[PDB]
């Protein structure tokens, strides 16, 4: 918002194929799979056994090329900045015969000065992508080991010597797509004076009476003489001025630090979802110049506290999140790639998954360490979300490098992306890396390796880990929490290390274990568990012709990569289901199972609050259509799990559990206030709809803010008999002074595979308007965890994958900008004789 002028380098481009002197028009940014795809020369890669079919790609070299005009007028402005905010990941950048740069970073921006070798007319840019493969494998010759990253789905473990995005190589959930191009966009910066090249928002204090700042300014003046300048900080609320400070200073030839204090009394705190609003101030900063703002930047800002809590105690070692004050227990997901590609994420797709977050009541999100450091609107979304952001490193699975250089390379990434990201309200931790002191320490790596080489490793991982990564955090974002590694200390198969910091449990699907477990099996703050499921049937669709639709097909294996996969979803199908004859009805009831598991674990670890602060489960998302563990797939359609998670994370949550021929009740608010004079009211029934006794009611309930409590216990004996509890559920409401309903629940007694289901049919009416669907559901008798199904891609519910209850009409919602519907609706009992 300054004199400044940007020309966007985004049309125009064209690349080629090293070698072949072809040039076809391309996309920026972009990739280099993207262009061949859009001119047929690459099969979509997403498709049956297409991924074999893709890989020679990541063989080849890629150039690209753009021109552009500069007027003479543009010429005489005193600066001209080239900035390529990414680069994948070997690029050697010429501008009109000069070698602007030599890329080797695909997580660091590059400004580069160009004004001395811009033309009049005409100025051409030239791209020369060196394949990341073939740049490493003399890197790999050298070694004299292979690095143990099962992940990079190749021969020679080549992805740890590269600063690129770990999952492009291969994942147990992602197909492998080793790509190049210019992945974000290319400015160009004409201007007088000076640039902002930083702008840091430092909170010094808050209070409820006042907020203190200290703005942070580094100025590069690219003139030859001192320039006296008047520096602004302005700070507003929806576009009204709460504060306003300047200084006078003389500007030098080169890099200038400013600081100004700025203070907010009696602040309006950022609050993260469920809490209340996520207020977020606008600060802004100008240079002027006698009458002229020379330069201009911009940050909104969330007035707020974030502390980690990560002390000893009684019970080991403690690991939360305090907001504002108040210990926040956390409800999330691990965050992966939305895209094997990532230039195709468009703009909607980002907002779309952060509302997918905001309903499922979600207040924190993990980006793993074996993705990217996302996009600046990622995190703008999760400022105005109210989204807790937890973000790794770019360092996951294998231990790295740690030689001089490429420990300089890495410093740069800290050094880029934290400055990047230190501004945004939602950041509330750094972590080093995933799961790689587990791997150094269980993953069998001492029987694999020399004693020397294996030593070298463990020294390697101080350097970078406990050392470089540690001490960058320390200058640049001071006030943030850095821990080496997730999981710090805990491992899965060791009991006596669960009262020590996070885990990933991965006793459930790893280790076989059945879902109840999650009840014993406790940690201080769940930071990974998770199980798989098939996508819903319109998406393996889209990867599978009806021929294919085998759990084994070619096809099918091809997007299972799990190795293990298939056969354990299937044993534990097996535990509480029937499993289903047709492959239809298996990617049905793998849906609910999934969906019905976790869920109970999600519930008991809220339940077991405070000594257990927060659960984040494995994974949120998909990268391409594929059998993974996530709870949204590729086309984002919720899966199962998506509801399960939105209903066990609502703020009061009504929770009955049965162990040892035995119900509890507990009730778990994550509120604020406290609630005062509540009613818990029960009853049993059975299938066909009737009341089996008599109401249970508990009178005189609080529900204290932030707490986890039990008010009701009932052993089954002599209440209901085994044949009841096989064709009977309980419902739970809960109630204010007035009868007012804030809660409800419903809890069978029994496995599903030992429910005595009554033959049903689920009917509905149809009332379709543009864009809108309105269904009213009716069954006379109970029908088991309904499936609404259409064909229609990324169609959203009100509401799905519940219990339909006998008698008890239902409304569901579905929209779609594409609805002018086929319905089709599956339910437990029909899938099998
Ligand atoms: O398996 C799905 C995910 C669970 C976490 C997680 O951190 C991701 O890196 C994984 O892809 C891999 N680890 C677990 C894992 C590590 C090593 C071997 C198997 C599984
Ligand atoms: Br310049
Ligand atoms: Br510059
Ligand atoms: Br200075
Ligand atoms: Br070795
Ligand atoms: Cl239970
Ligand atoms: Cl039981």
């Amino acid at each position: 918002n300054d004199t400044s002028e940007v020309m966007l380098l985004d049309t125009g481009w064209e690349f080629s194929q090293s070698g072949t002197e072809k040039w076809m028009p391309a996309t920026v940014p972009g990739t280099v799979h993207q262009d061949l795809i859009s001119h047929e020369l690459l099969p979509n890669p997403f498709y049956g056994m297409n991924e074999k079919k893709i890989q020679w790609v990541e063989n080849e070299d890629w150039e690209y090329r753009t021109s552009f005009i500069v007027s003479e007028e543009q010429l005489n402005r005193d600066g001209i900045q080239l900035i390529f905010e990414g680069l994948d990941t070997y690029a050697d950048v010429y501008l009109n015969g000069s070698l602007l740069l030599k890329a080797d970073n695909m997580f660091v921006g590059y400004t580069l000065p160009v004004k001395s070798v811009l033309r009049k007319g005409e100025n051409h840019l030239y791209i020369y992508f060196h394949s990341p493969i073939r740049q490493t494998l003399p890197q790999y010759a050298s070694n004299g080991f292979n690095y143990p990253a099962d992940n990079d789905h190749h021969e020679k473990h080549l992805s740890v010597f590269s600063r690129k995005a770990p999952y492009s190589y291969g994942w147990d959930w992602g197909i492998r797509m080793v790509t190049s191009g210019v992945w974000r966009p290319v400015t160009l910066r004409f201007y007088d004076i000076a640039t902002i090249s930083d702008y840091y928002v430092r909170q010094l204090s808050l209070t409820d009476e006042n907020a203190r700042l200290s703005n942070e300014l580094i100025v590069n003046q690219i003139v030859p003489q001192k320039i006296p300048a008047e520096v602004r900080v302005n700070v507003s609320l929806n576009g009204t001025t709460v504060t306003e400070v300047k200084q006078q200073v003389t500007l030098q030839p080169g890099i200038n630090h400013i600081t100004l204090p700025a203070e907010v009394t009696n602040p309006v705190r950022w609050m993260p979802n469920g809490w209340g609003t996520p207020t977020l101030y606008d600060f802004s900063a100008q240079i002027a110049c006698g009458d002229r703002i020379v330069a201009e930047q911009s940050h909104r800002i969330g007035l707020r506290t974030i502390r980690v809590v990560n002390e000893k105690d009684k019970d080991g070692e403690s690991f939360y999140f305090e907001v504002n004050g108040i210990p926040m227990f956390a409800k999330g997901a691990n965050y992966i790639p939305q895209d094997a590609l990532l230039p195709n994420v468009t703009t909607e797709r980002y907002q779309t998954l952060f509302r997918d977050m905001k309903e499922a009541n979600m207040n924190m999100v993990r980006i793993w360490g074996g993705g990217t450091y996302e996009n600046n609107l990622f995190y703008d979304l999760a400022d105005e979300n109210g989204i807790l952001v937890w973000q790794d490193f770019m360092f996951a699975c294998t231990p790295y490098p740690s030689d001089p250089t490429f420990l300089k390379r890495v410093e740069a990434e800290a050094v880029y992306n934290i400055r990047r990201l230190r501004n945004h309200a939602s950041l509330a931790m750094w972590c080093g890396n995933n799961e790689i002191l587990e791997a150094l320490k269980y993953w069998g790596f001492e029987k694999k390796f020399t004693p020397e080489v294996y030593q070298g490793l463990m020294h390697g991982y101080d350097k970078l880990f406990r050392e470089l990564l540690p001490s960058t955090v320390k200058e640049f974002d001071s006030d943030r929490f850095y821990v080496h590694s997730s999981p710090y200390l805990a491992n899965w198969g060791r009991p006596e290390s669960w009262g020590t910091g996070d885990s990933h449990n991965w006793g459930v699907w790893y280790g076989k274990k059945p879902f109840e477990s999650l009840d014993t099996d406790l940690p201080r703050f769940m930071s990974e568990f998770g199980f798989q499921s098939f996508p819903e049937m319109k998406t393996i669709a889209a990867f599978a012709a009806p021929e294919d639709y085998q759990i084994e097909s070619e096809v099918m294996n091809a997007h299972q990569k799990s190795s293990i996969g298939n056969s354990l979803i299937r044993t534990y199908m097996e535990r509480d289901y029937i499993i289903p004859e047709s492959f239809e009805d298996f990617v049905y009831v793998g849906l609910v199972l999934q969906g019905q598991g976790m869920r109970h674990g999600l519930e008991a670890h809220r339940r077991n609050r405070p000594y257990c602060m927060g659960t984040l489960y494995w994974q949120l998302n998909d990268s391409w259509p594929v059998v993974s563990w996530s709870s949204i797939d590729y086309y984002g359609n919720w899966k199962a799990l998506h509801y399960q998670a939105k209903r066990a994370f609502a703020p009061v949550l009504i929770n009955p559990i049965q162990q040892n021929d035995s119900l509890s009740v507990y009730l778990i608010s994550d509120r604020l206030d406290t609630m005062e004079q509540m009613t818990l009211e029960m009853k049993v029934v059975d299938f066909d709809g009737k009341t089996l006794g008599k109401k249970i009611q508990v009178h005189s309930l609080e529900v204290p803010a932030n707490t986890s409590k039990c008010v009701y216990r009932a052993k089954l004996d002599g209440w209901l008999t085994p044949e009841d509890c096989r064709r009977s559920f309980l419902k739970l409401i809960l109630k204010d002074k007035s009868g007012h309903q804030v809660a409800e629940s419903v809890h069978f007694f029994r496995k599903t595979k030992d429910l005595q289901l009554p033959p049903t049919s689920v009917s509905y009416q149809m009332k379709q308007t543009d864009g809108k669907c309105e269904l009213t559901l009716f069954s006379s008798m109970l029908a088991k965890d309904i499936f609404i199904e259409t064909p229609l891609q990324g169609a959203r519910y009100s509401d799905n994958f519940f219990d339909l209850l006998p008698g008890e009409r239902k409304k569901v919602i579905i929209t779609s900008p594409r609805i002018k519907l086929p319905v089709n609706i599956k339910h437990i009992r029909e899938t099998y004789k």
